[PDB]
């Protein structure tokens, strides 16, 4: 009869979670997991927790929000001695407030019709409209976008942080007159590649993979990709705290975690998933957080984005868009 | 292996569809159903279909949109000779472009803590601030909201259309100083009830149901509720038209339809679902479209809302809210 | 050696507090009271409390903020059995989070040079530029301003709430072309009366009293004044909670409280102050919260201003100012 | 009974002035000193004096403003034959329009938790992110900030003026990606140190002192601090000119001046205060303007900052921050 409410970003992503993680976890614990979905949980987290009576227990959200939340007292400090699967993960994969749930990438996607050979392969390529002609799109948001701009200006993937925001914006202003559209949704970013409105764009790898698999002649590279993650955390005042903690342990179980990539092109939060032999070699080669793919990417710094510099960067975005 | 992309509104609702309709249909047809989610599909549908190469095949959307969509050539005129389960539904449950999928209600919800006995039971009660004191919320949108205002003014549920828009707005302007919050999302509306910020509000019955299951001392009545529906349609140019047509038939199969209420508090688009003996009597009595429940409610006129009068009413809403 | 940090709005007000309340309290408890000042404490309260380590213990702020703070979990719930002076105040003068500290009024001030006889005496007078010619100023803020606009439109002082905000703004738009300036600071509002730039304005009674006493031929009426208050509260995570609680008890001691009006034209938060015979009859006649003065005024509803309707009213202000 | 209105910056600082200077001066002169507070007096001074009827008499303000004010005819040219305590101060401590009131510093403050030993001890250290890792803040303002940047670049404290503005900005642009927060108020700067959001920052020494007294494990050094002052001046047209002139004389009486450091960590405007034996040796050694402490610091040039070059430097700051 025990119960929690679990919230993620919906779509193929949440359906994939349901098959690999939510349903096997509910069945194993003997609980009911009520689901919700929201594109961006942060403002609702603040309102819910502030009231003292949030309707949500467990939130799957980009890791920076968990950190910001913990730092502002909105998120439960986790007692890891009650979450052995997470405690057995390496320290880099968790915070005092959260545990890595899955890895995704913002990548340079492109048209194989425009580029059957010699595709753009880095942000320096993306910025060079002369050497690589074609319509382009970036996300209407500074996250990952600033990192790409800095890499286009020659910064090494492992020397980005703390971001030189002034420098990133100058670089973005430079490319602006060559950006056909600044997308606001994943589906939009997929449609832009599918109908050939752009020849290249930054996109989430899951969106690119899905449209490719549907038949679109598009692809992407992990080279200079921006490697990101969502994490699970528990809201302060969660009405089902004790049950939520038990669920957290199952949600990062290696075998459950290993099953996620069987249903969607995202890597397991828990790297022990690769030890289960659930993920076949071919499949593993496609995932954002497979060692060789991860080594090609900039690892997003959630310390930087959760800090005041991240907030300030976001405030400058609105100003930038004109 | 044939496939389609199916789009709905995510959350508990899309999870419930997956268990009852999507997975069994996919298994039965031997296909893959890729899912996506979006709050409002209309704008993307225009863009996708106008490109001639949409990424979505089948959309689940409030029935009114299907009507406007079909007229404007954004969705397929269906051939019901190929969709026998739909063809056998009464004509009132379908259009030339769509089929009723699911029924939900906008209802008067209220705190049982505040109203242990003698709860408000109609929009007349909701407008009666001296008899029923307390904090109140309405949705920041004209749909259902205008009908409630007319019923508040004594119009009978079965005599609403065509709506006397002037009269609705007049009643609305009268309650306005007494509205605590004009909510904008389902989740917000549930949180408002859960944390006691409002003692009564219009809300979707599914949201109220879910909060009450979590343990909140709240309830609602179907009396003077506004009975609404979503329908399934196929994008014009859908890349998997044939498979999509076959899925629709499975989507409104009476047994699949009957399983939906087992997982969420919405009524089946196909009334034949009540004859399957799948739903328990006690559970049936809780559904928006159960006959006894439907009889207390206003049946939304999608013909009126999709007409020029409906458009003009939406355009006024902006002026009203500010 | 015990210590607290106490924060108020500075100026003559804080100097007056220091003589009547802070210094006698520090001396009686044997503690050190470190002082700070801020025009509007709310944003800093959120940042400080959110960090878990606020530098402030006790905040004197308009009562609505204490309520909003308590409702959002930023402010300590007071254990009144440890604050006998406050527990002995009537329930209407405290909340679960705060205790009334002092009363002030927004009043209709005017020039005795322009109006040596038949001065404007209500908001209806203020809005009638024909019957009462002269330059006018209001505050650049909706607080008290909306209440006055509604009273000018004929609403009774005791029938304002919940505010009909639409109606208040229409009324404010009507007077707008006749407002010479919308003041942003108390000192500015005093200077406007002193140099005759306006003949009448809404102003805080303390500002008007001070400039009058300095020699300016100005006065004001309490008729249709807006009666307001600040309250003391303790921030969650206060580094000196226990000492802060002890201080709270002394800060609303009747005799200390009775001394405040000897140094500034504001009424005691604790009405028992009038029982001490510290405040002379003549002096008492000048105070915002003396029974006869209070009876002439609209009593500001902090329930209304601390609620979402208050926030929405504030958001409309920015839009209004053009 | 004669009176004046005295204006300063409120907070602990104005409270400390009241005990040490205002109350004793009022008692000695047999007058009433009405107080006001404002963060920045300049704009109001222009308005008040331009009306010919200011409400303020005596203003306490950063010395640079006095110079510009006097030149533009906003404040009285003082007659020092009537202010003997001022006349006997060295000429460097006064202008024709003002007298040094109090000395404060902008200092390198830092966490002792983060730096138990080997704390940063100069702006060179502050700029040295590899040797001294940690979060950092600077004030969002060019004053003191530019000097720190020049010292960071190796300029000696006594060789700063006229400032090489280009070089300052170049150094500033270099540290910029490493600045966590650009603070805007003293209180914010104290909170940042107190809650560990920064491990080092420029801050006013009074703010750091106060936070350290509260128990925070923080400190600062006078090394390469920027030594600054406020002065007293009288508004042109002051309604109580004669009384104001008499107050100034009492305000810089050596004994009154010597009492100020007993209540706050600022140095006396009148150096003769050190000869009164009022201040304890250990306490003197903590003051910004103690000789040994002054010798480690840059003495702000109010002549430079008030010049056209200074104005031009302020105008560039806006361009730099965005």
């Amino acid at each position: 009869n025990a119960q929690i409410t679990f919230v993620s970003q919906g779509g193929a992503y949440q359906a994939a979670q349901t098959v690999a993680i939510l349903d096997p976890s509910a069945k194993k614990l003997g609980i009911t997991i009520n689901q919700d979905s929201i594109p961006d949980a942060w403002p609702a987290i603040k309102t819910q927790v502030g009231s003292g009576k949030p309707i949500w227990d467990v939130v799957d959200t980009p890791t920076g929000y968990c950190l910001r939340g913990g730092e502002q007292g909105l998120i439960e400090k986790l007692d890891f001695s009650k979450i052995p699967n997470a405690a057995a993960m390496p320290e880099a994969y968790r915070s005092p407030y959260s545990v890595s749930y899955e890895f995704y990438s913002s990548v340079l996607a492109y048209s194989q019709k425009t580029f059957p050979k010699d595709a753009p392969n880095s942000w320096v390529d993306f910025w060079d409209v002369k050497k690589f002609p074609g319509r382009r799109a970036l996300r209407n948001h500074p996250i990952a976008t600033l990192e790409a701009a800095l890499m286009a200006d020659g910064v090494a993937p492992d020397k980005l942080y703390p971001l030189d925001v002034d420098r990133a914006f100058k670089k973005l202003e430079e490319i602006k007159p060559h950006i056909t559209v600044w997308w606001t949704s994943g589906a939009q970013s997929a449609q832009l590649l599918n109908d050939g409105e752009v020849d290249m764009e930054m996109a989430w790898n899951g969106r690119v993979s899905a449209v490719a698999k549907e038949g679109a002649k598009v692809s992407f590279t992990y080279n200079q990709g921006i490697l990101q993650s969502t994490s699970l955390c528990i809201l302060k005042g969660a009405p089902n705290l004790e049950t939520a903690v038990k669920f957290l342990n199952e949600a990062v179980d290696p075998v459950h975690q290993a099953n996620l990539p069987l249903h969607i092109d995202y890597g397991p939060g828990n790297p022990k998933a690769f030890e289960t032999n659930v993920i076949k070699p071919e499949r593993a080669a496609q995932l954002p957080s497979e060692p060789a793919n991860a080594a090609k990417q900039a690892l997003m710094s959630y310390a930087w984005w959760s800090s005041p510099a991240g907030e300030a960067a976001e405030k400058r975005w609105a100003s930038f868009m004109q």
